[PDB]
């Protein structure tokens, strides 16, 4: 756990943000602006609405209220489907990177420095 | 299945609770208290609200009703995003631990004691 966090998480994060902001500037032009009614509008901007929904859709707390009230609702959904596929590729190459060149030598280096 | 449950689950759980209670005492100070209205308030405390939502967000039954009605709503969300990343690191090192030093010797010890 100390080997992944101190060494191998910043590999995952720095490629995640460029995939976050890559779809972040794309989805922000699709989102219709919050001041349509201003009765329950407490948003933080057009760019801020697009990025915060990509956090919630990754951790599993996403909704569909913005996808319905959008400019192009079908085109807004296909970038969300593509975002899941790119996220799964990021999660699947983290396992291959933690199996670097031998699955035993990872268990060796955690056993030597434990003692 | 009998090898993971009897031997290898308590490795996962005892590191999960210290990551549960680590964010449990942190998120409990962010949650605004339930007696605001007392018409549908049947909570079990400030600490009990923070821990039970981390069970639901892990198993996939989480909501966003408390994150909206919080003190710092953006700061409440970033600890939930960090909690998913730490949970995924816990789930990803369980697979490397079950592949300890050879993927064949795990299949050997389950074949010898079956006979
Ligand atoms: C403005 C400048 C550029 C900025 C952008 C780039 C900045 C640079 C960022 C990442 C690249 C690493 C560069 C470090 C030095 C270079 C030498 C090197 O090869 O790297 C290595 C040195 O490993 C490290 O030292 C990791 C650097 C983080 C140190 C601790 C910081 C706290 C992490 C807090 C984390 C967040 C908290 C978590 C929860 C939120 C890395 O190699 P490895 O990854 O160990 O691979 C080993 C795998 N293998 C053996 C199987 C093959
Ligand atoms: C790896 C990191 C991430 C990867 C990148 C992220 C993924 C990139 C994916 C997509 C990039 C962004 C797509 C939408 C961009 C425009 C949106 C928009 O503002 O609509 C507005 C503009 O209306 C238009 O003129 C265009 C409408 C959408 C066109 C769809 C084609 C692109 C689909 C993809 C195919 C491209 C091929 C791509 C190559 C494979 C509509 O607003 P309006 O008010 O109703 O109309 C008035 C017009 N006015 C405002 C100017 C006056
Ligand atoms: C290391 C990263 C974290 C730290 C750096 C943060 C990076 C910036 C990320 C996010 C912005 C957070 C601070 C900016 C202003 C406050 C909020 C806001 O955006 O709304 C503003 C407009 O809303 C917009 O639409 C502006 C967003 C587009 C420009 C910002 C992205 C810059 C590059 C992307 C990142 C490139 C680098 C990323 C590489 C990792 C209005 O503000 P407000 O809503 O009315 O709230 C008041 C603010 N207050 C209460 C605080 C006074
Ligand atoms: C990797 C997979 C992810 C997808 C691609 C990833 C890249 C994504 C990038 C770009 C992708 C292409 C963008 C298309 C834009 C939508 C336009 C449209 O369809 O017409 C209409 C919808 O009509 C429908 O409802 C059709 C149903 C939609 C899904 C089709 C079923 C798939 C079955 C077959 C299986 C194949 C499955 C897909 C192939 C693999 C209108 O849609 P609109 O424009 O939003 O409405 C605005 C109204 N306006 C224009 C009048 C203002
Ligand atoms: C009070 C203060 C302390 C309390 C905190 C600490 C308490 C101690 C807790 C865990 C540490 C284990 C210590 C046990 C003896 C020490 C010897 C040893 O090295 O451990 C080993 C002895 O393996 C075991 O005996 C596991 C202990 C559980 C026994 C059955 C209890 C029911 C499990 C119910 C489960 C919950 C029900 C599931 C659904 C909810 C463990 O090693 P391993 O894991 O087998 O590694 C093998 C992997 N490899 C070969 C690939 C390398
Ligand atoms: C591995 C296991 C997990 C790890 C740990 C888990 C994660 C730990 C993360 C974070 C730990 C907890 C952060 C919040 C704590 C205070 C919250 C609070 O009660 O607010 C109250 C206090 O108001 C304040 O004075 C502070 C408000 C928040 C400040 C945010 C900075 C810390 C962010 C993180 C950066 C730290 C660097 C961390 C190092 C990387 C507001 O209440 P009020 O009534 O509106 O105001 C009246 C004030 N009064 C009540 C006193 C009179
Ligand atoms: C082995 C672990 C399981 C067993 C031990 C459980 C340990 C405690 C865990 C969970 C609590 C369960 C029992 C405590 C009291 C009852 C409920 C409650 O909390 O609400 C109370 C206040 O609410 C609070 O805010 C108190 C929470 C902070 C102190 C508890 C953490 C102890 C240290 C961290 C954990 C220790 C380390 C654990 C490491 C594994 C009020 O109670 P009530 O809501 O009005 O309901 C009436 C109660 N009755 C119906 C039952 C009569
Ligand atoms: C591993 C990743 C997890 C995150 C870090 C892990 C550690 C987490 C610990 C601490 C984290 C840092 C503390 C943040 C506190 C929020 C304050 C704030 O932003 O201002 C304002 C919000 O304004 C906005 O809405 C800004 C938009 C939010 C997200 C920015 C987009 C990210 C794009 C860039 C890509 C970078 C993505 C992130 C970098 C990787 C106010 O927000 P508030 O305070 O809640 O409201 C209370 C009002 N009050 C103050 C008046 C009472
Ligand atoms: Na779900
Ligand atoms: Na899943
Ligand atoms: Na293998």
């Amino acid at each position: 756990i100390q080997k992944v966090i101190l060494h191998d998480v910043l590999k995952f994060l720095f490629v995640y943000i460029v995939f976050l902001l890559g779809f972040g500037v794309a989805l922000a032009s699709l989102i219709e602006k919050c001041p349509k009614d201003n009765k329950d509008c407490s948003s933080y901007g057009s760019f801020s609405d697009a990025v915060l929904e990509l956090f919630k859709l990754t951790i599993g707390l996403g909704d569909l209220n913005i996808q319905q009230n959008s400019k192009y609702p079908i085109l807004f959904l296909f970038l969300l489907i593509t975002y899941v596929i790119l996220t799964f590729v990021l999660l699947l190459n983290m396992l291959i990177a933690l199996m670097g060149e031998t699955v035993e030598n990872v268990s060796k280096e955690s056993e030597r420095i434990w003692r």
